[PDB]
């Protein structure tokens, strides 16, 4: 099986699938916060955020990837939320206007897409801290761009881009003394492979359930 295009009505699935395994998650990801400051719970601000992306989403589908894609951008911005949470808004708002023209999407958009949210993130902050979402989303899109280049499955693809997402968390705490003292991965990277994962689910036709 494998997916060469995917189309509005794929990236809905995505975004579904992706928002509910995050939300599945969001507890985990809250308690994993070194930092659980006043209205920075990561998981559930990363929840909040994304599943307002997910609803609007839900209610103006469309196989029009990048009018999907626009529609996804708008619940993202009215939900996010918090460090991570406005994080995850950038990464995916700059995601989806790199595709605002198009109705389907191959492999190598879809990673060059991922680059894209990366250089929003990048551009909204001067020396970002590394050891956090950002760094996971920077890693993880270096991955995309390069096995793209030879992968036409877009499964194959998200499945490479989970594992090195996977990598990169897993080094956040070689990154940050506070991460491996407390003896925990980035919060908002653990969050933002929550995604990912799901992502990777409605490529393989499947569905996550409600926790």
């Amino acid at each position: 099986h494998m997916i060469s295009k995917i189309n509005g009505k794929l990236f809905a699935d995505m975004i579904i699938q992706g928002a509910q395994n995050l939300s599945n998650n969001a507890d985990l990801v809250d308690s994993l916060n070194v930092y659980p400051v006043p209205d920075g719970d990561t998981g559930t601000n990363m929840n909040l955020t994304m599943t307002s992306g997910r609803e609007e989403v839900e209610n103006n589908l469309s196989k029009n990837i990048g009018e999907l894609g626009k529609t996804f951008s708008k619940g993202l911005l009215m939900g996010a939320r918090g460090n991570s949470g406005v994080i995850l808004s950038q990464l995916f708002r700059g995601f989806c206007k790199n595709i605002e023209s198009e109705s389907e999407i191959n492999s190598k958009l879809l990673a060059e897409s991922f680059q894209a949210g990366v250089e929003t993130a990048y551009k909204a902050v001067m020396k970002p801290v590394e050891g956090t979402i950002l760094t996971v989303a920077k890693d993880a899109a270096q991955a995309a761009i390069e096995k793209a280049n030879n992968t036409e499955d877009c499964i194959e693809l998200m499945e490479y881009i989970i594992v090195k997402a996977n990598e990169s968390l897993e080094n956040t705490p070689n990154l940050l003394a506070v991460l491996k003292e407390v003896g925990v991965v980035d919060s908002g990277g653990k969050g933002l492979l929550c995604v990912y994962e799901g992502f990777l689910k409605a490529l393989k036709g499947e569905k996550v359930e409600a926790k």
